[PDB]
């Protein structure tokens, strides 16, 4: 079937593009928390 | 009557379909609700 | 009449093939719901 | 007059034509029309 | 006159010819009437 | 004179057959214009 | 005078010949004119 | 004049004719317009 | 009458031929209205 | 009378001859009438 | 007029599809403002 | 004349179907619209 | 001229034949083109 | 001389003749032309 | 000239039928714009 | 010469009834040939 | 001769003929067209 | 032209319904703005 | 040529028509317009 | 050869009647294919 | 010899006969000739 | 005007829904209000 | 009768030209149904 | 009677070429039909 | 009688030549009515 | 040839009602792009 | 021989007549089909 | 017979005009139906 | 006999003649029937 | 041969009309097909 | 036999003739199904 | 005999008088059938 | 009614999904409501 | 035969006209289709 | 049937269109899917 | 130009518009900064 | 070519659009960001 | 072929148009774009 | 078949069309997601 | 390729505004991080 082949390319892509999108989320989520204990214990050990 | 036939075929073609749909919205929904919860849980932990 | 039977033929053709268009967009239309419910019901649970 | 009885009997089969008619065309609105409410009034429900 | 009577046989003649002529007339102009008015209402009636 | 009264039964006879062929071409007539005018007035109507 | 009564005897002689020629005519013209007839209406009927 | 009252027959009969034409007409085009703007109008309220 | 006789063959044979039309024409126009509301209600289903 | 004899033999035998002769016309206008009846319903029915 | 009765079980058919979807909307508005309200008013409390 | 008759007829008609279809379209939308109002303002009260 | 006289007594029927013509050729032709124009403007109105 | 006499009486008689022959043509072509016109103008008209 | 008559009359029916179609156009297309808006201007006010 | 006179008399009387005939043709022509037109020109203008 | 004046006299009959079909045509033409753009010129403003 | 009465008579009908949309996004605005400001402001001085 | 003034009365008809369009329009879309600022505005001020 | 004569005075009359006849045809034919493309042009501009 | 001037006498005259017979003849034929083709090419012209 | 009487119902049903959006609306604010100051006032008395 | 054959095998051949009109009908509407649908079911799953 | 052998001979004749004919019809009777559904039943399916 | 001999003589010789008559009467006749036939047996087949 | 100019003449028509056409669509074009083109770009500039 | 001169003289006459018959009917024949084929042409280029 | 062996070549030749025919309608009706099936896809397809 | 002999030959011509002319009857038959079978088939494949 | 020329000279007229033909049709059907692309790509455009 | 050359040399002008006929059938048929194809090709292209 | 030898001549003389009617005969036969079948063809070949 | 079966099972199905949303959000908010109290409570209490 | 080779020159017509319609429809479905894809892309990309 | 094979190329010919279709639809729903997708996850990942 | 009126009344209504929004928007934030200035000067003076 | 005029024009007309649009968006999208940046900044400064 | 000449220039005609359409489709595409972007871009810098 | 290689050449326009929607939507998101991220990660830092 | 020029052209015109949006988001985030760094050092240096 042309549409079961069509579907499953479209569910491979997606897997690919999901793989990417968790790659960059760690990375920005990774900084934003990383700031975030810095600046907290930073000031509460002062 | 050759319709009736026809019919048939093509419900069963439309369920075929709703099998791809489904399978394709769990990866993407999931997906997407995993980044969402690890954003607040991780914002809420730390 | 000819024609009295042939009306009351086609009368009753149409009435089978409104049985099997009732069949097909029951699920679909199901499906296409069930997806909407599934996404929308997922992420205000999250 | 034999065409006075000829056209009678005629306008007579053309109304019972009419009856066979009009009772088909009420069925297959009915379905088309019903179809198209269930679809809506499911889609604003959900 | 054997004329005369010669004419007026030919009159019941012309007559009855006539009656037959009618006769076979208004069946087949019923029926392409019929098949013309079943074709016309069943489509307008799809 | 016996040749004048001759010619006036002639011409009395010939005008007998005349009405009497009258007659019959009304009969005629008016069967083929019926026939005809009433083919074409189902056609026009239906 | 036998040549008067000779006379008399011709004319009533050809009187009895004009009357199986007008029998003779009759069927003869009635036939022309049925098959006539026939052909015309049996044409307009059809 | 025996034409003068055979056509004025023969118009009598077409006018008759005519009578038959109107009425059967209206029967047909008044219910061919009335299933076109049932189907119209319902499709518009829907 | 042979004419009589002759007329009444041909008003039957006409009877006959209009069985075997409407047995044709019944066919044909209840495929057409089949195959049309088939891709409609199809339609009108997805 | 011998010139009797004569007429009623004449008119016996153009008896003979008009039965055969609507014997034919008969087979003629049938076969003719068929072929045009078999075309105009066998062109109406499609 | 076959129009009459068909419009009004047209409006009855609509009139019960209204019910379904008002049923239907009650159930699904009546979580959505229940999740909301649980979320909030728990934050608020605690 | 018949046609005067016959298009004052065909308008009644129309203006009985439009007053159908102005009863049949009240109905639809105001439910349409009265299950929007529900929700928005729900949304909005909560 | 006996001749004279009988070609201008020709003439006077021919003419009022003419007269007869016209007067049924205006009533058919006026209620052929009358249905014509009814039925076109009865379905660009609808 | 007693022979021109008689040349003269035969003239006259036979200029009378001529006028019976005259009197009789004119009906006789009157009622075939009045036939041939007469259908000639109905089947235009109609 | 009876065709100027003719004609004449047949244009002043024409102009009748045009005044009965226009007639109905207007209230067609007055509600079908009618319920448009209505359904516009109702879903844009919500 | 006398016979030369009668051939002159004899070709006089065949110009006036050639004259006769062809005014009786230009009338019966003119009338059909109007009849036709109007009948196209209606149908063509409609 | 004749015949020039009897087709001169034709053809100028067939030019009156051509006239009033002209004005027929064009109010009937003009109507048909202006209901067409009314209809049409409507829908797009609304 | 009929047109002219019909296009401003729609015009009018259009007027009346924005009139009536205008009054109800009043209200149904007014709500809406009021609601929001009462929670905010409620929150801002408490 | 009278088709150069009916071409003429037709485009003249049409730029009337155009006129009465875009007077419509004009007056629905500021409506809709006004609206949707209306709306707009009292959110982004409130 | 007097038929020398008569043949070539045949041909002239033949002739101009063939010039006539070509004259009213133009006139005819133009009116008729004129009005075909003035209802063409103005429904497809339209 | 007297004998053979009479037969001269004779050839003279009956050649003389034959010139009015012709002149006869040529009339007579273009009047017929000129009728059928006027009537001919007016058909095919209208 | 049936759309005058559904607009009219259309706002009182609005109308009743913004009733029902304040009450809802009060109650929770209460609640949040209530709460908020509770907290407050209890935190800075101590 | 040859025409009952005759008509005989027009209906089989008319039902064998059925059978494969359905054939090609149903691979067709197969295949625009399943690209409809799968772009519907890959949209929303997305 | 030798005519009696030939009336019956002329008849065989006649019924031969009937034979014929009638063989010949259903060819090219059948060839047309089978086109006309062929075209027909193509366009519908496709 | 010699003279009675020769008589029965001239009897028997006359009934020879009507036979011969005959049979040349037959084979015309059936070559005329064939060809006759033939041509319209061909023409109603095509 | 007189075809030669009436085939000319009427080509030369024909190129008239061609300007005519194009000149009035241009307008009609015209205005339903202009309608179309003001509510687009109104509706994405507000 | 003088009889065969008599013979030689009549056939070269006739000779003389049958190419002055040839003449005038390709001078008719040409018309007539030129007419034709105009109107056939003119109808299906327009 | 002429006339049998006559009959067989028509319809032998009648069979091969049929297959010429039937091979043109089929190159014909399949480019027409190609190039409807591409457009129709090509547009589904975008 | 030599009047026997006679017979025999006239016949025997007669029967050649009818040969030949069979001959040429079908030559004429079948070109004719060729051209109008040539010109439906080719418009029916088109 | 008379007939040979006759032939020759009538083809070629029909040469020369079927380039006339042509030529108009070329006009018409360019005007036609070009107001309906303008139409169509003036709608895509916009 | 005079007669036989007489037959045969009918025959060979019959055939030309046909040669004739068949060759301005063919240019004629060709010419008019050309315009057809290009009218309808042209239509489907654009 | 003297006599005998007269009769041989008068036969001798009577053999060249019918070879000269049968050249006569086959030349003015040629033109009427030539005159005919040109008629005919052109006719079918138009 | 199918529609009734329909509606009915779509409000099961949203009822199955808003009881795995509940649970779903029980578990959510369980967490974020458990981390908020023991983050204060940790801290208050030290 | 003459039409084997006419038909064959038709159908090569036919294959030749088949290319330039295929040609042009490739031309114009290409924009068509690139118009719409270039608006979807660009909207999409945008 | 030269049908069958008519109606198994058509066939063939959409089976090879379908899969035509089914290589474009897939590449370009593929695209604006991953177009989607693309967008969706950058916005949530960042 | 209608358009350019309509444009720029458009224009000016949205200025009326944005004269109204930035008013009440002064009166807002005027009132949310005074209660923020308030609140945190008496605090932060206290 | 007057399309090319006509395309050209709408150009013209399209830009003139733009051009109006283009103001509006900048009037409505600056008092939009306008008031943004006021809410934004006031609360940030103060 | 005139053909030949006419498809070409058709096909040039549409290569013209399809390039007046490319430079209008650019200009409004272009300028809805533009307004998205700017509405866009001008909402995130702010 | 031309389609195949048509429906090849718009697939590879549509792969083209991809390519660059592709390139122009990466410009537009690394801009969008730029400006977030910029804005996102100054406010975290400082 | 016209599309490619346009996609390139929006492309061109997309990267200018992002370089304005740029510049913009520039100036608005150097005052919102500057006021608030002055702050937040002003009170922390106090």
């Amino acid at each position: 079937d042309p549409a079961k082949a069509a579907f499953n390319s479209l569910q491979a892509s997606a897997t690919e593009y999901i793989g990417y999108a968790w790659a960059m989320v760690v990375v920005i989520v990774g900084a934003t928390i990383g700031i975030k204990l810095f600046k907290k214990f930073t000031s509460k050990a002062s």
